[PDB]
């Protein structure tokens, strides 16, 4: 199933819901312990992690350093050790069973720092910081290298991208995207990095471009039906899914699906309520 955690609909949401692309159903699961938007989701060892974010609430607002883990076999959340700093609008990626937390904001601080979680020790450790401060950064892993794509440095939105080598502990700039994007959905499909949608400081975007490492080139592909920033994104059975987001007017419930064999997007479902800033990942369905 496609799990979506948290999000924003005028307050940090707690929803954890899972979409069955076969059934069409949305399954409503255990709430996050704390409402959070701007978080990321990922899966390690079959467990779903919710990382960072911010609790926007009618009584206060606080960025989050939390890491929490959801087990589909118990339908229970458990806390993990937190990150060194709160990271709203974070990006994450998984290499070798470790979670890399990238960028994000804490109040006025626009992070370039990066840190790594080891589930088997429940420990975070800082690694080399990015060349660039990036809030709303998109993150993907391809051939065990970590890519940070786009974002917002506090002043400018970014089309730059850079690549982290885990065993050299160093970041190297790569070719920039065609389009400036913060809050894009970035994922890896087949053998390439996709960056979908986002915000360039003027418009929400529906364009989608993909990076080929062999040619070190970004190429524009089939754009989405709906412009959207702060969308969620994941890959399920060889297809990209994009969830919700904000189009400048509305918090969308639209979910679109990219078929790479035909280069086409189609709308496949609606979330139960519109929201932006979700964490999304794919794992084995929960135990009836």
């Amino acid at each position: 199933l496609i799990y979506t955690a948290g999000g924003y609909f005028r307050q940090s949401l707690s929803y954890l819901e899972a979409y069955n692309p076969s059934d069409g159903t949305w399954l409503r699961l255990a709430d996050l312990q704390v409402p959070r938007s701007g978080l990321a989701g990922c899966v390690v060892g079959g467990l779903l992690y919710a990382v960072g974010g911010r609790n926007n609430s009618p009584d206060g607002n606080t960025d989050s350093s939390a890491l929490d883990c959801y087990n589909p076999m118990t339908n229970q959340w458990s806390p993990c050790a937190p990150m060194s700093v709160p990271r709203n609008r974070i990006g994450v990626g998984v290499i070798d069973g470790h979670i890399y937390a990238v960028g994000g904001s804490h109040g006025c601080i626009h992070h370039n720092s990066v840190e790594r979680y080891e589930p088997e020790r429940d420990e975070w450790h800082l690694v080399a910081p990015m060349l660039t401060r990036r809030i709303g950064v998109g993150v993907a892993v391809l051939n065990r290298l970590l890519y940070a794509v786009g974002g917002f440095d506090g002043t400018n939105r970014l089309n730059s991208a850079e690549c982290y080598y885990p065993e050299r502990n160093e970041w190297r700039m790569i070719t920039a995207m065609n389009t400036i994007r913060s809050g894009a959905g970035v994922c890896v499909l087949h053998n390439c990095i996709y960056a979908a949608g986002g915000y360039d400081g003027q418009d929400q975007l529906n364009s989608v471009e993909r990076y080929d490492v062999a040619t070190a080139t970004w190429t524009f592909v089939a754009p989405m039906k709906h412009r959207r920033s702060a969308l969620g994104i994941t890959v399920h059975q060889g297809r990209i899914y994009v969830l919700g987001g904000y189009d400048g007017h509305t918090f969308l419930d639209s979910v679109e699906c990219y078929d790479p064999d035909t280069d086409t997007w189609s709308e496949v479902t609606r979330m139960t309520s519109g929201r932006s800033g979700v964490g999304v990942a794919v794992t084995m369905e929960p135990s009836r």
